[PDB]
This record gives C-alpha cells, structure tokens and sequence, in this order.
C-alpha cells in the first residue's frame, strides 16, 4: 500500500493500439517495481462516457429540480468518476493524437470531471484546483498543441505534477516478440522509478 | 449567387447560447450586405454528429468488406459533411471554448470531416489540403490553444484562410433588447464586409 495507481485508456483501436500496449507495458513494469501497489485501469472507449450535450451539462451544475434518468445517470456517473480520481495517487492517462486533439473517449471524461465546486472552485484569488496530491504520467504520441492542453486542464484542476512521455515510435506495429516490451521498459524506466 | 455559405452552431446552451447569439446576428449582417448569397446552417447540437470510436474509424477508411449498419450511417454521414463542405464558399464555425477545448459536437463534425484520401492525401512532398479555395470565419471566445488548434486543423485540410472573431462579452446574457445587436454589428463588421 504505497500508491493506488489509476489507468485511463482512451485508444479506439482496442488491442492493436501503441497506446493500450504502452499502458499495458507500463502496467507491468510498475507491477515489478512497486510490488505491494494498487493498479485499477478504466477504458474508457471499452466503457463509452457520453457526450456532454445541452441535457447532461444541466445535470453536473446544483439546480433541485427534478433529473431526467439520463441526466441522474450522468450525475451518478460524474461523481463516480471523480471520486475514482480522488482516490488514487498516481493517473496514467493514455492519450494518442487524434486528429490535433485528444480522442473524444478522453475529451468526454473531462468534461464530466471538470465540474466547479467539485474538482475546482473559485475564490477570492481566482480559481483553485481541487484534486491535490497527485501525480500525472501521460503516455502520448508526437509528429504538438495537445501536450499544453494536458498540462493546462489537469493543473486547472489541481494536479501540476504532470510528466509526459512520447512513445517514439514503440509499439507502433508489426514486431518480433519481446522487442516492443524490452523498448517500452527503456522509454518507461524514469517514470516508473 | 456570389458566395455559398456554411454555418456550423456547436454550442450546447441552445437559444440562450452566447455563440449561437452571434451567429443569428452574423447571418442577419450578412444577408443584408449580401443580398444574393445562399446560407446554409447546421446546427450540431440539435442534430448530433456521432462520436468516432473503433467501429466508425473502421467505416471512414476503404475496406471492402461489408459494413454495421451504423458503419454505413457514419460512412454516408461523413461524405455528405464533406460533400456540404466542399459545396459552400464560406464557411462559418462558431466554436465556444468548454473546458479549454472546443465543444465535442464541433470535434465529432471534425472527426467525421477529416479523412485521408478524401479532405487531404499525402504526397511525394507531404500532406495536402483536398478543400481549397475556402474561407473559414471562426465565432469564439477567449480567456487559448483552441485557436492555435483550430488554424492547423483547417490548415491541414486545405483551407488557409481562417479568420477569427473573439466574442469580448457580446451577448453574454441578460440584456435590453437591440443592444447586443448594435454590438455584433461593430463586432462583425470586419468579416461582413
Ligand atoms: C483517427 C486517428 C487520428 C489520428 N490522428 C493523428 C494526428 O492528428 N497526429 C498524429 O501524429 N497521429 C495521429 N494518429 C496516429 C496515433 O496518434 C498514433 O497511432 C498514436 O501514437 C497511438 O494511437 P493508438 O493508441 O490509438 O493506436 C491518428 C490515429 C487515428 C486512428
Ligand atoms: C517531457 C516533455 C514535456 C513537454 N511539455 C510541453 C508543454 O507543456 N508545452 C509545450 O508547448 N511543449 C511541451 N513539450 C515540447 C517541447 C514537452 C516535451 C517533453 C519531452
Ligand atoms: C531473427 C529475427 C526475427 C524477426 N521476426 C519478426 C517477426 O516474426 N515479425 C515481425 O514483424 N518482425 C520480425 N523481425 C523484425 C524485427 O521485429 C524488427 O522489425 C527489426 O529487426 C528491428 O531492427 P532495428 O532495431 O534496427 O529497427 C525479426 C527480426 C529478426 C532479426
Ligand atoms: C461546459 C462549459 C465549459 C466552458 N468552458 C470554458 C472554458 O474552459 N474557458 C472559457 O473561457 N469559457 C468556458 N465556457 C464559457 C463559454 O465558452 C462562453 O459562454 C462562450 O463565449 C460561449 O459559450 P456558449 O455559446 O455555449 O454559450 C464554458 C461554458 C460551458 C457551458
Ligand atoms: C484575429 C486573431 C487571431 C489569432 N490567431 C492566433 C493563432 O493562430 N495562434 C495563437 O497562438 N494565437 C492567436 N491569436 C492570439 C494573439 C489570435 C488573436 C486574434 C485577435
Ligand atoms: C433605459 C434602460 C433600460 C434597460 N432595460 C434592461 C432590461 O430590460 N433588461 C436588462 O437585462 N438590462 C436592461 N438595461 C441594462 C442594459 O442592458 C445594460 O446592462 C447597461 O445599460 C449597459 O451599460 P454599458 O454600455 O455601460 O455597459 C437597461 C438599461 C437602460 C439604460
């Protein structure tokens, strides 16, 4: 019981994904390394979040007004996702490139985690970040606004312990067994120490 | 019959959006300056684009293989996106910032829009852009790494004149009436005229 470690998933392309392989190798070496730590991993395309529409944003704001079943479920939802961040340590957030943005599987989380009041609040002095002592790993892709995006939406919320790490080409297809695990435990080594 | 032009609402506050607000009063401006010009709209919020995951990325690249029926629907979704795209002459994208992003239903309108061989191809010499002689005209707010975002994306799909007009407070809410009319006019005369 030394960290509770969090995974988020977020590739569309299930096993074949560099990115899903890369947290999955990432998960291994952490295993090794920190033997007595609690791993969970959320996919988030294998367990869709849905979108934030004009129905649900009313559902994450106070209001006392009777909920539409969807929007009781998007509240349950949102709550139960960010009860889940405050609870672990450290978040491994798996984030490819998709088109110059994150993919909409990630983009949906956030936009059920950030909600003011809960995981941010503002204050005299400006807003402040409510999800405090943790630390971020993002495992990601390079060909880049995508890097200062993270970094500016998880310190809104609190979390600046933000690490990024670029998967040069490790695990991108078609590899001799063993090769992309020996790669992957090089590119991982400074986070997972 | 002098320009063809697309309006994209992406806003999930319906009438009471800020973006959705300008928009009205940017058609309104427009149609008065340029009597003859056919405008289009289409609203993303009030027709939701679905959200690309593993089975609709599969349907957006040639396979040859037969198709979900939702694969289908997303495939002949897209062309026809593309198809209204590369049909207008102006092209206005109205993208409030939420959550230091753009809205998710402007990026799944992006995700079904950006596809290779399609909206760009690549080439001995690069990517290129296949939707050419554009112009884009983008109705946002500030507090910014969506606009940044914003310009690559188009840029990479061919359309390198973008032109951004950054709501400072008009019709924001509550307000006398004919005053954030007057206001959109100053604020939108530059890209009107
Ligand atoms: C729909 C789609 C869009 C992508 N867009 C980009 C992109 O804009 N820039 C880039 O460098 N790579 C892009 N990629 C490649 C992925 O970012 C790359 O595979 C990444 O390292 C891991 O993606 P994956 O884990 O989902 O396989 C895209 C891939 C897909 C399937
Ligand atoms: C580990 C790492 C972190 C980076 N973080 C940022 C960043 O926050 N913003 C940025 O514009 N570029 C960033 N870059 C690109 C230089 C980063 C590169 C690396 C290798
Ligand atoms: C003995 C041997 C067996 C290989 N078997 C496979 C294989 O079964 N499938 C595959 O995709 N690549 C296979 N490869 C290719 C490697 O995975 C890889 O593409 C290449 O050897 C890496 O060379 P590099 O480190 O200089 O980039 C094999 C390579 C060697 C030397
Ligand atoms: C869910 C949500 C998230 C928002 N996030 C931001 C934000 O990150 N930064 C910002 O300046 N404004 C943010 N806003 C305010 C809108 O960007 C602002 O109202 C915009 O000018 C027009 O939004 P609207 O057309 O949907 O009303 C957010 C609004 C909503 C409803
Ligand atoms: C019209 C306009 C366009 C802008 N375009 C960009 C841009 O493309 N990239 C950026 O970082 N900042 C941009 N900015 C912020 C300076 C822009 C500001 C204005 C007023
Ligand atoms: C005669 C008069 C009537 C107004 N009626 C309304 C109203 O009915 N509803 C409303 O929200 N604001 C109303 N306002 C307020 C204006 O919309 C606006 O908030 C303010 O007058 C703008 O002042 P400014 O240009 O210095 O910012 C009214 C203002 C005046 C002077």
């Amino acid at each position: 019981a030394m960290s509770k470690v969090l995974v988020l998933k977020s590739s569309i392309l299930a096993t074949s994904s560099q990115s899903n392989q890369l947290a999955d190798f990432f998960v291994e070496q952490w295993q090794a390394a920190h033997a007595g730590d609690q791993i969970t991993v959320r996919d988030l395309a294998a367990q869709p979040i849905p979108v934030l529409d004009g129905e649900l944003v009313g559902a994450l704001r106070p209001s006392g007004t009777a909920l539409t079943p969807r929007q009781q479920e998007a509240l349950a939802l949102s709550d139960e996702l960010i009860a889940e961040l405050q609870a672990n340590d450290v978040i491994v957030i798996a984030a490819p490139m998709y088109n110059f943005n994150i993919p909409t599987q990630l983009k949906n989380y956030f936009d059920m985690i950030a909600r003011a009041g809960v995981t941010f609040r503002y204050t005299e002095k400006g807003p402040e970040g409510l999800v405090t002592g943790k630390r971020a790993i993002i495992l990601t892709s390079r060909g880049d606004l995508v890097v200062p995006y993270l970094r500016l939406f998880l310190g809104f919320i609190g979390i600046t312990d933000v690490e990024f790490v670029f998967a040069e080409g490790i695990a991108y297809g078609p590899e001799v067994a063993t090769k992309a695990q020996a790669d992957a435990k090089t590119l991982l080594a400074q986070v997972v120490a």
